[PDB]
């Protein structure tokens, strides 16, 4: 002094053995509206992603923010009993108008091969760098069960387990499990049981309101698309059976 | 520079402002064991921490784990609702004793002056970056009120609180609350209420059994460290009406 020396003075010798990504989820959205609409949602009033796949050929990939921050995309979630998910998780927006209601029921938009192309090595991308496994790649309608519909009945959630990136049966286990449940529906308690096996979010009451119902939805609307009312049925318990978590 | 990117092609010519940290909370810990030992088992054990304040005087900051990265010092924790606290949480080990059990009952180890004297500015540092609000910095008790008492009765929250860092009860408002309540003790689910309005994961059953006594006794080793039995008493009912939640 002169100036003397003062303030805070950290001591990094030492690292510890132990420790990973704050990132421990990816999740999966469609933006419900076009490439400027999505880039002007996604950028202003409330709601972002950290990626933007567009609609183009090939698709753009769009970082809107950066992979260390987080983005506002899950709103009230949970999923393996982690809640509010945003914090742990990068979320992914996919430019696609979502659905439309008519009087015969919704009809939603198909997903461009581009799209498909562009978001699986992307995928591979973060998953390698977060150690993220494919059990933690999931839909909003996955965390948000009955909130939230998106990527929807018209995702092709198997062409991103043929790459290795989500959990799937492996061929001919449907029909075993089929075979194994011989024509006879377990009760709503072992659905709910089933399900919170998976990830999911839902009541272990034994009894089949709005709630269960939705769960049921989000798990049928990603694995068999054909019918996703909620209601439970063979097919639906063969698949709670037949899709791995390990 | 000297190296392209090993990800898929990015367009970056967006950036959301709808972002912010990762981090939602600061979690303070004693070690219950000696400097040496406490900086092997949190550079080389199961245990993590992103730092440690040690004992010596002046006492030594070290850094462990950088503020980036999930250090594992939470385990299975709550607070307000958010679960799974390590990827979310930065955590800073203090060298403590802890407590010690004999015949006239348990005894505490007392936090030193130097302690709080680098722990103060090292909470003002990480509160600024990461915009972490005085009601989530918080300690393992709060968030794991069944299996934790850590920084335990004897940790200064006052110094804290006057240094603007954690929730405490202005000068006369403990009185006021007092008198708002006329005498009359509330029932046990208003008093889950509040603790689950506060943060804590408490049962809403409107028993008073284990579960439930160990929330009111984490919240009374806090704020009313003169007795932390976990039963109802006027007096933790105005606290938890003195103590803001905002």
């Amino acid at each position: 002094g002169a100036f003397m020396s003062s303030g805070p003075r950290l001591n990094t010798d030492y690292t510890s053995a132990n420790q990973d990504s704050r990132v421990q989820f990816i999740v999966l959205h469609y933006t419900s509206t076009d490439l400027p609409h999505s880039l002007g949602i996604l950028t202003h009033g409330g709601v972002s992603a950290h990626y933007l796949i567009g609609d183009d050929e090939p698709a753009t990939v769009y970082r809107l923010v950066d992979e260390n921050r987080r983005a506002w995309h899950a709103g009230v979630s949970e999923w393996q009993g982690r809640t509010w998910l945003n914090a742990t998780s990068i979320g992914i927006e996919i430019v696609n108008q979502g659905y439309r209601d008519t009087p015969q029921g919704r009809v939603w938009y198909p997903f461009s091969e581009a799209q498909i192309q562009a978001l699986i090595p992307l995928l591979k991308d973060i998953a390698k760098r977060h150690g993220i496994t494919p059990d933690r790649i999931i839909g909003h309608s996955d965390i948000a069960p009955g909130r939230k519909v998106d990527p929807g009945p018209l995702f092709p959630w198997k062409r991103l387990a043929d790459a290795g990136l989500v959990p799937w049966p492996k061929p001919g286990e449907l029909a075993r499990r089929l075979a194994e449940l011989n024509g006879q529906l377990p009760d709503v308690r072992w659905f709910q049981q089933q399900l919170a096996r998976h990830g999911y979010l839902v009541p272990q009451t034994g009894e089949l309101e709005k709630d269960t119902r939705d769960v049921i939805g989000a798990f049928q609307m990603k694995y068999r698309p054909a019918r996703f009312d909620g209601e439970p049925d063979l097919e639906t318990a063969a698949l709670l059976l037949a899709v791995p978590t390990s």
